[PDB]
């Protein structure tokens, strides 16, 4: 019946996205800088006041305590994260987030008890825009990287991960993934265009895509580019075009469910007139189909080479990224579901495109996904949208889901 | 004639000297344009001209003069110029050759008691590479009145710094108005960076000709969006873009052949995510031929066909020129100067189109110029493992010597 403040909710958003603006009304708040510092002081001291309490772990992630009436019950979290892209939206990873800081608080207003203890959780690092992999505290809570791998991932101006935890001062001191869940939701815009096309409110996830972050490091040599004959360049830049249009031609050879593309781009020694030493880009490729996923990496693998070889470009390859299709807890999404019907609002199952702390929260425990519309299915871009109405609408399923699994004590 | 020679091994240990200055990870230079390792070079190169006899002018592009005084207080220098500066994956030899053999040619000239009618120039340009600043040959480019020196001054490098500030910084910034001087001849002496002269067994390459270049910046404009959730059919991929683009100046240059070049050496995402499809791509395609028709056959083709690319992905496209020159001739009394000068000396010559742009082809514009060069192992430059030998350096520097003599006349 109950509805948390949608306002109060908005209010929090607005506030949040005022934390390391980028440049065109979003959010430029990555891993570690001090905007990133600035935005987990604010989410402290906003779940501080909403009688919180709160723990870190070694990987920086903030875990923020309601605490339940069985004092043996294991936790239900609500994750998400509070870093952005550089071209951030205001709602990917804090919509999440402060939809949790929003439940607690309806429930501190209603006087709820629950008997499971409720852990609002803030992952580091899931963007995996200054540091890969994305979804990187996640990773080392579900137990598929190391602390040290994790520690010592580089930013491109070679700042290390582990260093820079330190200088913001999050380093926590419990150990990663020493806590259990009793279960684990995120609310998350859908970054992506079917529940406004379909005129749906919620997206009831039931899966989500896998991905391959492929980073090739292409060896071309340095040469004069004026003076060095055509036939004589060691061309490492046309090796890097040839795979990028073979990547789109093995993403459009594999639809529907199925994407290819390259975000990121670095050329050595960069100068105007000299060939690249060195050109290194990261492949992401992903599909909700297993032995689709594992088929064009071998393929993009396979290919790779020669379009290099025939160049005579040197060609290495580092997956700096990977999970398998998540398959979500059958049970929690029903709950989910259920919420959603209860509240009024129109739902419809989706696969989710992008790749979430979910994914490895569903490693350790049972977890699912709940999703709201965005605008054009824009995210990862500063003009990511969504309304008042969408963000409070999936704030109330999360609220009522995770209440069913909390469960309300008298 | 005979007789009068560089000292090969005294250039050789010059090289080798300041080699040392803002060293590389390879045994080569990366001491770029007004760096403070370009600083630590310019103030080497001063204190060697100063005990050498030379006197230093600097002008406001931070070019410097040391001039060797003639006979005559009314005749118009002789000039031997190059630069010092590298690019970050520099050769030793490259740019330094030509400077550090006006010396060699001058310490010669000392040894010998030569006196000349024309006061001989030895030249030190800013920013002859173009690599930290576009253009290249910035400012023997506002030399010979090509740019503005505010233009040259509003220059950026990636990290945003303007040329004119750094240039202050270091402490180049010189009194003398750009292009104030007059010059009765120029010649720069310089390695091949290519590999003919090598491949010909020959000593010397009497330069007759400079091919022509296009630097065409792109600025490629798609939608950042997520690179997971994103539908094919919804993507607006600049880089994707930029890939057909680099594709379609490749196929141009193979059907230009021979006598042409086109590729990029340069790219930027924006904002540079792996999650992010970029929102820009910028890069530089340098295209060049020595056939004037042939390169703006190639400039009309690529920027008539980019823009059909990027249309049939949903992107924009922004071109700009940030570098230019047409095909240059040098000045043919020079280029018999050079090649007399190689056959006095005994060593073996042929004619070559220098494929590279050097601050020469700025000099043509406002003075008789021409250029000598000597060979380089496998004509590789612009590459820390850019080679040459004692005595090809030393051979071209006998060269540039006399025909620098012949030029300034020598008076007994
Ligand atoms: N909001 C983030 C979406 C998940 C992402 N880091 C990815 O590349 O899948
Ligand atoms: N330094 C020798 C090469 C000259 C160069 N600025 C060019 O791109 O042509
Ligand atoms: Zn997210
Ligand atoms: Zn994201
Ligand atoms: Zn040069
Ligand atoms: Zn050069």
């Amino acid at each position: 019946n109950r509805r948390v403040n949608a306002d109060r909710l908005w209010d929090s958003l607005m506030e949040m996205a005022k934390i390391g603006p980028g440049v065109a009304g979003g959010n430029n708040r990555q891993t570690l800088t001090d905007a990133d510092g600035e935005g987990r002081r604010l989410f402290q001291s906003w779940c501080e006041e909403a009688g919180l309490s709160m723990g870190v772990d070694k990987m920086g992630t903030m875990f923020l305590t309601r605490p339940g009436t069985d004092p043996d019950a294991l936790p239900v979290h609500i994750g998400s994260h509070l870093d952005t892209q550089p071209t951030g939206g205001k709602f990917d990873g804090v919509l999440g987030v402060l939809s949790g800081l929003e439940a607690v608080r309806t429930m501190n207003d209603l006087g709820i008890k629950t008997k499971h203890p409720i852990v609002v959780t803030n992952w580091t690092n899931e963007e995996g825009a200054r540091f890969a992999p994305a979804m990187l505290a996640s990773g080392v809570f579900a137990g598929v990287h190391t602390l040290e791998y994790a520690y010592a991932r580089k930013d491109p101006e070679g700042k290390s991960f582990g260093d820079e935890l330190k200088r913001i001062g999050w380093l926590g001191d419990e150990e990663v993934g020493a806590r259990k869940m009793h279960a684990y939701f995120e609310y998350h815009i859908e970054q992506g265009p079917i529940l406004e096309a379909e005129n749906k409110q919620i997206g009831v996830v039931t899966h989500c895509q896998g991905l391959w972050w492929l980073e090739f490091t292409l060896t071309g040599r340095e040469a004069h580019t004026g003076s060095t004959p055509m036939d004589m360049r060691v061309n490492a830049g046309l090796a890097m075009a040839r795979i990028l249009e073979m990547v789109q031609t093995v993403a459009m050879e594999n639809q529907p469910g199925a994407v290819g593309g390259v975000g990121q781009m670095f050329f050595s020694p960069n100068s105007r007139n000299v060939l690249p030493g060195k050109v290194v880009f990261t492949v992401d490729i992903r599909s909700p189909d297993q032995a689709k996923l594992d088929g064009m990496r071998a393929r993009i693998e396979a290919e790779a080479p020669k379009i290099c070889e025939r160049l005579g470009v040197g060609c290495s390859i580092e997956a700096v990224g990977h999970f398998d299709p998540v398959t979500f807890d059958p049970k929690l999404v029903e709950t989910v579901r259920g919420a959603a019907e209860k509240l009024g609002y129109s739902h419809m199952n989706l696969v989710s495109g992008a790749g979430h702390d979910a994914c490895w929260a569903a490693k350790v425990a049972p977890t699912t996904m709940i999703m709201c519309p965005c605008v054009g299915g824009l995210s990862h871009n500063e003009a990511e949208d969504i309304s008042r109405e969408w963000a409070a609408a999936g704030a109330d399923v999360l609220f009522h889901a995770v209440l069913e699994t909390a469960e309300i004590v008298e």
